[PDB]
DNA sequence: ATACGACAGTTACTGTCGTAT
DNA sequence: ATACGACAGTAACTGTCGTAT
């Protein structure tokens, strides 16, 4: 028996998906007329892409086999409109791996309806797709090289040490041993993990991360760390000392401030003079200092100093750098 | 990667609805349309219900039955992906578009087997927990369901829409356009015609009310593509579109590279350790809140309206700061 | 028993180029 | 326009063989 390379994998799966109690690697083989070690490799590559594969032992024996795993109700246009356009925005972005995973979501979502379903929703979904468009930042172009990001979950999954040669932060090209605690999707993205005896969480770079290697020692994280609020004790990705920031919206202005996002943890409080007070704890000022600049001179920097200084240390800056002055 | 490529051009092919031509195969794997043949030829032997349509003078080609019940089932990576991709946007303040995706979450889930779903819901609730999305700082978007519902529905129909915009130049009239489509963005944005040959201009949802579809047939023009109206500006103003050139000097150079300006972007390694950044658009003030953030490390050499940009608004807030 | 590598040695995939019905 | 070899040159696949649970 056989079939070329490609197309063994789709003959495997089949074959696990069809067992009841599963097959040997010895049946395998002998289904795939391939022989045993190439067949173990062939049952590796079907787990990777059919991670529902399940083995069972009976010693002194391993048998493998593919569950069921489905049973559909075809969804609405705007449904699928709204997971095309958001795959659509992801890759525009090139967060290639989060698009890669939704687009992957669509295609076996839309095979699973029936020959009606499909063609009679597809002109609807592709009207309503065209009809919305999520505008782009500016800013970095996210790294997202689905081989360092497999890694990453790889240890997270498994409650172990990830390794990688990181080309920054004070002394580059060198290996370091992290327990991962998660990623962080942001301008770039980030790993957060914790290095060496008693560390706290520090952000990589994606961009530097070459040559991963999911080490065999568990890293198991703090049972106190929570990745939200890792980020969000920072006003975007920078952790800085975490400040007391309180700014004051100009009345001309006060209606943007009552329906505007500042910080996960923001009161904003309105004032019997039509301004509107704004108060929340984070750190990353420089990030912050930029937002304010778009609020032009309807914000006033009440608190922090160190906040103050960095706004007008930043303003001069630009300011004799396209000439201000 | 590679070894699920096959399968990946499967799972395309029974979604399709009405098939690829044999080079779009080649652009969504990157493959070269040689390779894609001989890939195309090993699907039609792992599912020999594969049809071939006639589409002058090309082909495309479908998988009308679906996958296998194997090749369907979604896997705890991507279920999380919608999760992720749900909870960035009720986090942003985005709630109608985040209820769909966990509309279709649910659906994804309720069509598991019982004791599948049981075994991958944990799996992603791990994954979920170990990646989030930076939120930016920014408008709470207005998602008025009966108001996007407004607006859908009169693009359905091709139809016209009236409201109330209290906003622009006369604000309280009751305008009628034609409903070209949403950009989805700061704040949320109708882009829209009004009346005889007008040109497309934007209109916040949030500045809308009494919303009606009105049964007066509103035809877009088909040359309108909404994506290239929205990447005519450089965020969400439409303004004169220019010719922004700029050097980033060499420190911040690396950044450069790697940065996302626009969609019509050329970035280029100047000789003396520079980087040359040409894009066309409008919407200079969102432009010069963008070179802030690079302080000194750019230089525009051009537009100057983008210079009087960038001085005005800087000294706009030097002012405000106390800087001189 | 399976998990899994290191590693000669065959071959398969990649793409370019024609010749077809 | 494809459906297809062919054919060098590139790249993995394969099976044998270790050593570890």
């Amino acid at each position: 028996m056989r079939h070329e390379k490609a197309t063994r994998l789709l003959d495997l799966a089949r074959m696990l998906a069809g067992s009841a109690e599963g097959l040997t690697l010895d049946e395998m083989a002998a289904a795939l007329g391939v022989g045993r070690r190439t067949a173990e490799r062939m049952r590796d590559a079907v787990w990777a892409a059919f991670p529902q594969m399940e083995a069972i032992d009976d010693p002194p024996t391993k048998r493998f086999r593919i569950p069921s795993g489905l049973d559909f109700q075809t969804p609405t246009a705007e449904e699928l409109a709204a997971l095309r356009v958001a795959a659509d925005s992801l890759r525009a972005s090139g967060a290639d791996a989060r698009a890669s995973s939704l687009y992957a979501l669509e295609a076996k979502l839309l095979s699973a309806l029936r020959g009606s379903a499909r063609r009679r929703v597809a002109p609807d979904v592709e009207a309503l797709v065209q009809a919305e468009t999520i505008a782009v930042h500016a800013g970095p172009r996210p790294y997202e090289d689905q081989a360092v990001l497999g890694a990453i979950r790889a240890a997270i999954k498994g409650l172990q040490a990830l390794s990688f040669r990181y080309e920054g932060g004070s002394t580059p090209g060198r290996t370091r041993e992290v327990t991962p605690l998660g990623v962080l999707f942001g301008r770039s993205n980030y790993l957060v993990a914790l290095e060496g005896k008693g560390g706290k969480p520090r952000s990589w770079r994606l961009d530097r991360m070459s040559d991963l290697k999911v080490l065999d020692k568990p890293a198991p994280p703090p049972q106190d760390f929570s990745l939200q609020a890792f980020a969000d004790e920072s006003f975007g990705i920078y952790h800085d000392e975490i400040q007391d920031v309180v700014l004051r919206i100009h009345k001309s202005r006060a209606e943007d401030a009552l329906r505007w996002r500042f910080h996960a943890t923001q009161q904003v409080t309105p004032e019997a003079d039509g301004s509107v007070l704004v108060t929340f704890r984070a750190g990353g000022m420089r990030e912050l200092s930029w937002h304010l600049f778009t609020w032009g001179d309807a914000v006033e920097i009440v608190a922090p100093q160190v906040l103050k200084d960095m706004m007008v240390q930043e303003l001069r800056e630009a300011g004799r750098a396209h000439g201000a002055w």
